């Protein structure tokens, strides 16, 4: 009765250098209850593109959606027209192509729809897939490798569904304050699955996909996870923790030994979102089990993985202040919403959150940064103490304070987004690509509910 995990189609490109993304919809099962959801190739969630550091490939993508959409490639050091501003809509019927250039280490990323104001719900609705990089030095490790089998992807995200069965997201005032969350958990789509690994070496690419929910992985009996990549890929050398706090788009790659015949589940902790952390989630969920088969795994986890370059003297940089706001009665509001679960004048939500007093304009890039130059970008969420994972296009990032402190060993490497919780962070970026006006990068929280209701930024290169 324990549905086997799904596997997204690793995508690589036919003999005319292209890879085709469908949009559209369909129907899903959730515990027994049909639902219409939306997916790339397939009803729900994605593929996995395939792309070659130092290889071109273009992507056809058709939306079969009855609405406009976009494309979000999250985590890759592209020109800012890849994602493409708005020429980068893509209307009901239309078609998109782009030919992406990579140019950036190994590493697990992301793409998802990002049309302003609508993209929580458009994810919600089911639009997900994964992007894996690959170069030469990754290949050489030996790390598992075989995909689907014992090196596996695993999008965890929650979802609200109405009585009937279908997807209940609604962007009101409430919404708009905390985020969308569910009380359902799915694993690629799956409530619960269960995934048979060989003996050794288990490879997991871990994606929040959540649109407001903050995860904290670990396992059914402790047994440590390795942790071998951030979002922008490997570090240094493998990281060992008990347990692993993932914010909303962020990825980590881990390892976990499969040493025996007795089965055991990936699970999450529960997260204090604000101080207050909500049922189902208030104690250990499961998300996936994993069960042992005979036959052994060949994979490897040598003592040394990549190599990150050394920081560059922060004197002489330039350095980009951005303050996050809450509108006061939405965190107000949001506050007292929690307190209740744990235990007129004219007012516009679709504005009201903000970067440097300003709600998201896409016609008014808010400045330029430098191209090619290292930048000290400051972010502050000291108006409140919610949490905003904080994302910044075009670039994989370092951070040097995250939350007022210098980041973990594991957040130390490649990031692409940052915590910004009531503190302080600092971050060090670099943007090898073009972004004129016409194709401005953003940067902005990832609940996608904040971002939707104006806390996003526009910036060119
Ligand atoms: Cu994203
Ligand atoms: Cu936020
Ligand atoms: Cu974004």
């Amino acid at each position: 009765e324990r549905p086997t995990l799904p596997i997204p189609d690793l995508l690589t490109t036919d003999a005319r250098n292209r890879i085709q993304l469908t949009i559209g919809a369909g129907q899903s099962t959730f515990g027994g209850k049909t639902a219409t959801t939306w997916g790339y190739n397939g009803n729900l969630l994605g593929p996995a593109v395939k792309l070659q550091r130092g290889k071109a490939v273009t992507v056809d993508i058709y939306n079969q959606l009855t609405e406009e959409t976009t494309l979000h490639w999250h985590g890759l050091e592209v020109p800012g027209e890849v994602d493409g501003g708005p020429q980068g809509i893509i209307p009901p019927g239309g078609k998109r192509s782009v030919t992406l250039n990579v140019d950036q280490p190994a590493a697990t990323c992301w793409f998802h729809p990002h049309q302003h104001g609508k993209t929580g719900r458009q994810v919600a609705m089911g639009l997900a897939g994964l992007v894996v990089i690959e170069d030469d030095e990754i290949l050489k490790l030996m790390l598992p490798k075989q995909w689907g089998i014992d090196d596996v992807p695993v999008i965890v995200q929650d979802k609200k569904f109405s009585a009937d069965g279908q997807i209940d997201y609604q962007l009101d005032v409430m919404t708009a304050a905390v985020g969308w969350f569910g009380d359902t958990l799915l694993t690629n789509g799956a409530i619960y699955p269960q995934h048979a690994a060989p003996r050794g070496w288990l490879r997991l690419r871990l994606l929040n996909g959540c649109n407001a929910r903050s995860l904290n992985f670990a396992t059914s009996d402790n047994r440590p996870l390795y942790v071998i990549a951030s979002d922008g890929g490997l570090l240094p050398e493998p990281v060992k923790v008990s347990e692993l706090p993932v914010l909303m788009g962020e990825r980590f790659e881990v390892l976990v030994e499969v040493n025996d015949n007795k089965p055991f589940d990936l699970v999450t902790l529960p997260v204090s979102q604000m101080k207050m952390a909500i049922a189902p989630f208030d104690k250990p969920h499961p998300v996936m089990r994993i069960q042992p088969i005979a036959i052994s795994a060949s994979g490897a986890l040598p003592d040394t993985l990549s190599s990150l370059p050394a920081l560059p003297s922060l004197e002489g940089l330039t350095v980009r202040k951005l303050q996050l706001s809450m509108d006061p009665m939405l965190d107000m509001m949001g506050m007292q919403m929690l307190m209740e679960k744990y235990g007129g004048g004219k007012f516009d939500f679709h504005h009201a959150n903000k970067i440097n007093g300003q709600a998201f304009d896409m016609n008014k890039p808010m400045f330029a940064a430098a191209k090619g130059q290292y930048e000290r970008w400051v972010i502050s969420g000291v108006g409140d103490m919610m949490l905003h994972p904080f994302h910044i296009h075009g670039t994989q990032f370092r951070i040097l304070s995250e939350n007022g402190k210098p980041p973990a060993a594991h957040r130390a490497g490649w990031k692409d987004t940052v915590k910004v919780e009531g503190n302080v962070s600092e971050v060090l970026v670099k943007f090898n690509h073009d972004a004129p006006k016409e194709h401005a990068y953003m940067a902005h929280c990832h609940l996608l509910e904040h971002e939707d209701t104006g806390m996003m930024l526009g910036f060119t290169v």
